[PDB]
């Protein structure tokens, strides 16, 4: 209870901005976790012993793939937190609970393949989830691991509060599936627009926390250009590895994937950045004007491709 993580002075202040990244020393990510559940959530949100026993059950049960590991997890999390704390009084006591827990568990036992290559190769977990196929297995995992013993950080809530923070996290970690993005942020577009939208309507909190969830999630691009530069050839190295499996089941794999096709990167990075990343972080400033700078760090690392492909670097 008396117990406060504490971070060197560096962190400390660094943490609070969109474009941290946690750094290299992967034994410090748990802490500087539980530092932002404490500072978003409070020292009371979760027994210390049950958080700590869930947060290395998550870890373990992360893979060591290039792009979609306990570093991701931890990442996507931290940009929830500056979400949060940049706007502090929009969202509820569960809200900040749950949207953290969902964003270190949204890549549960992700194997480094697509959703399009588990259909492909007919991955079981392609039969028992028609759509959003590793999103359902990652939710699927959050709640196996909330039931091992001593795991549940949710036992203090009533039985309501229970099934509401859970719905939280189901609809939380689902919106992650970058299919569902599309239609979700034109549906916020039009609302913000037409001036319908309204965050006491459960099913528009539901649709922003998904576009939070997306931004989050994307926030590699957000980073200063270094970090993002060099978290790009992670993304790359599955997409590879991922295209080499499409060419092993006799399929020729989209360029994206192609390893073949390497001077075709800045160019789908363009593409990236003003088909998915710009539109979401815009739509995401203009709902939560606060949320502005992951908009501008996106348009500094747009630029930084545009000057990839102009020769100057
Ligand atoms: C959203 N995509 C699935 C289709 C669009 N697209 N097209 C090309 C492309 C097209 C043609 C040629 C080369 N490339 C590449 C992309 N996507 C990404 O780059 C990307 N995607 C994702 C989503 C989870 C999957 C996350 C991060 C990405 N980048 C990145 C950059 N910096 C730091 N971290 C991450
Ligand atoms: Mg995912
Ligand atoms: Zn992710």
């Amino acid at each position: 209870g008396l117990m406060q993580f504490t971070l060197p002075v560096r962190l400390c202040k660094e943490i609070e901005l969109f474009h941290f990244d946690i750094g290299p020393f992967e034994n410090m990510w748990p802490g500087i976790f539980v530092y932002m559940v404490h500072r978003s959530c409070g020292t009371s949100c979760f027994e210390l012993e049950k958080l700590c026993r869930f947060i290395m059950s998550v870890k373990k049960n992360y893979r060591r793939v290039p792009y979609h590991n306990w570093k991701h997890a931890v990442t996507v999390a931290h940009c929830m937190y500056a979400i949060l704390q940049n706007n502090h009084t929009l969202f509820t006591d569960l809200e900040r609970k749950g949207l953290l827990i969902a964003c270190l568990c949204h890549d549960l036992d992700h194997r480094g393949f697509s959703n399009s290559y588990l259909q492909k190769f007919d991955h079981p977990l392609a039969a028992l989830y028609s759509t959003s196929t590793m999103e359902q297995h990652h939710f699927s995992q959050t709640v196996s691991i909330l039931q091992l013993e001593g795991h549940n950080i949710f036992s203090t809530l009533s039985s309501s509060e229970y099934e509401q923070v859970l719905e939280i996290i189901r609809k939380a970690i689902i919106a992650t599936d970058l299919a569902l993005y599309f239609g979700n942020r034109k549906q916020l577009e039009e609302m913000y627009q037409t001036g319908s939208l309204n965050l006491n309507n459960q099913s528009h909190r539901d649709r922003v926390i998904g576009l939070m969830m997306t931004a989050c999630d994307l926030c590699s691009v957000t980073k200063l250009w270094p970090v993002t530069k060099l978290t790009a050839n992670d993304i790359y190295a599955e997409f590879w590895a991922e295209g080499d499996e499409m060419k092993k089941l006799g399929i020729q794999p989209i360029p994206m994937m192609d390893r073949d096709k390497k001077d075709e990167v800045p160019q789908g990075q363009l593409g990236f950045y003003n088909a998915v990343a710009i539109p979401c972080y815009t739509t995401l400033t203009q709902i939560l004007p606060p949320t502005e700078p992951l908009l501008k760090a996106c348009r500094d690392n747009l630029s930084q491709w545009e000057k990839v492909i102009r020769g100057e670097e």
